[PDB]
């Protein structure tokens, strides 16, 4: 197994992403998580990371990890209504059995004391192999540690699997003052995906909307999960994607997507995308197009590797047998 | 027990409703149910019906009964956004376990050719002892059987249970041409509450803003169905119910309510609430209080028994026990 490091923002799919990686035991040793204040309310987004940790931990093949809530600000902050699905989670029966959030409140304390920035910067310095780090929030974290450390965090990053932008596709920021062309992780905070995006010697895989598109949650999909009730983590993820269907109906084709479940899957299996080469910066100006992810011509940029035409049902099926793992 | 009929619109609260009512087969005997195309999209609220009806028959013996969809329309309709959650709830695991998805298929087309209003009238006016309609969405079922059936209806009906109004408090609906005062369910089609409140010769108790403002749905005690996942109902209430409990993060002071589980809570035992005869009337016309429910000064005006000083605690431990039937 490779060392893995989940970086995520507390959405319905952040956690699906957290049960692939925490699951998949032989292909990845999940070592910490950190949660940002983006797609969530970081309080809710943390507490929920170890909800999930400790039903894990209890029921299946999983060490305890360090989770941390990271101090990264919004640049662009996240709609209201789209925050609180962590909340909803927080108060999900299959979050809160006994033994589960028992053992949570006696491994909080110690999960408190994180900030979740340094954290992250800490267990890819320290770890004695590679480290990769699976992006599902802002960038903000990974910017940190560049800034901050350099060489000395970047040398010691296998790769960063990132969730965001959208290179040949629109985005998905669709406000007054915005063209649409910019995905949110990255609007959340430009500077930093601008950061991570430019920096030489990083290896990058990019989950953008390019790829993403092709993994909306669909609701026979969904209801798959309810021939595994047996199982504790088909009760989850099925409830998390139970709690997106919707969306489509609200915006006409342009629903829920298995964004960061599907990043994740990547984590696990690289067979579930081919990766292309692509020079990525990001627009960081208030202007209508800010958090675009655009190709440069600059020379002897950084290239950035661009994951298309993922094998959905290679993902699909990936997602609902993990969902068997306890 | 007594015959009870479901008259329902699909959302969280409903389903509580309906679990509770069925749930609690000494008192209740649950005799059919409809899903009205308000607060829900009734297709969805129609199935979650019929999943939830399935998984009790299969997991406590509840007999199996008509579910209805009916024609009404809406007057004003509601919110896109809250009508979505029998969506998720049709997607949700505990909704789509096999052997009751089987059941539901195989008996859902003899239900799809009920008309909702005519199932309603029917099985009020052939049972053989008196039937309790518990009403928890708009009133247009009940003021149709009035208005075409009328005392033949009437005198067939034990008492109606209306989840509806708000009488001495502020209402729910609010946008710049309402003044706030009326509750979502009667402005939903106004008219029909007229008819059902101003009916003689039938007996109406009313939970209003007024009592359902007693239990709002909370994170803590939502928690505590974790402590019984051991249940189906409790996996199935829990999860409805923390579906709602960021609605105050997103409204102030104004979130969800348990408001159509307290109704169902009194038909299952009155000890729920004191009732206070009030001659209601309701707003029709085109003025910032339609659908409003007021107090009439008229002569001979029908009693409303608006519902006082819930039992807000037995209420909320009557729930708790109700969601470990099965
Ligand atoms: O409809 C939405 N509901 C919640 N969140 C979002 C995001 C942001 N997130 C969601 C995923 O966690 C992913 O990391 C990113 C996609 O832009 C985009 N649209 C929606
Ligand atoms: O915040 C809300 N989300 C969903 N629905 C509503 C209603 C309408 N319904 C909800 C209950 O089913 C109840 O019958 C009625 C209360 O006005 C009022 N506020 C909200
Ligand atoms: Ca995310
Ligand atoms: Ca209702
Ligand atoms: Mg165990
Ligand atoms: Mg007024």
């Amino acid at each position: 197994a490779k060392n893995v490091v989940l970086d995520h923002d507390g959405n319905l799919d952040d956690f699906v992403a957290m049960v692939l990686l925490a699951s998949n035991t032989e292909k990845v040793r999940l070592i910490g998580a950190l949660c940002t204040d983006a797609d969530c309310f970081v309080e809710n987004g943390f507490n929920v990371t170890g909800k999930i940790m400790c039903l894990m931990h209890n029921n299946m093949n999983l060490p305890l990890f360090p989770i941390g809530k990271s101090a990264a600000t919004a640049v662009n902050p996240f709609p209201k209504e789209w925050r609180c699905l962590a909340k909803n989670m927080d108060d999900m029966p299959i979050l809160n059995i006994p033994e589960n959030v028992e053992l949570w409140d006696k491994i909080k304390a110690e999960n408190e004391k994180y900030e979740g920035q340094q954290l992250l910067a800490d267990l890819v310095m320290n770890s004695e192999e590679k480290v990769t780090i699976c992006v599902t929030g802002p960038l903000s974290n990974v910017a940190w540690c560049i800034d901050k450390y350099g060489e000395k965090f970047t040398s010691k990053v296998e790769e960063c699997v990132i969730m965001g932008g959208a290179v040949d596709v629109r985005g998905n920021v669709f406000l007054p003052s915005t063209d649409g062309t910019a995905e949110w992780n990255i609007y959340w905070d430009p500077a930093s995906a601008k950061t991570v995006f430019g920096c030489p010697g990083l290896r990058r895989i990019m989950f953008s909307l390019d790829s993403t598109n092709t993994v909306p949650v669909r609701s026979p999909y969904v209801q798959r999960f309810g021939e595994q009730t047996n199982f504790l983590l088909s009760i989850l993820v099925g409830t998390m994607w139970a709690m997106c269907t919707h969306c489509e109906l609200l915006r006409d084709g342009d629903g829920y997507y298995a964004w960061d479940a599907l990043t994740a899957a990547y984590v696990v299996d690289q067979k579930v995308a081919n990766v292309d080469p692509v020079p990525i910066d990001v627009v960081v100006d208030k202007q209508p197009n800010e958090g675009a992810t655009v190709r440069t011509d600059a020379e002897n940029y950084p290239l950035t590797f661009v994951a298309r035409n993922p094998e959905a049902e290679f993902f699909l099926d990936m997602l609902l047998r993990s969902a068997r793992a306890c």
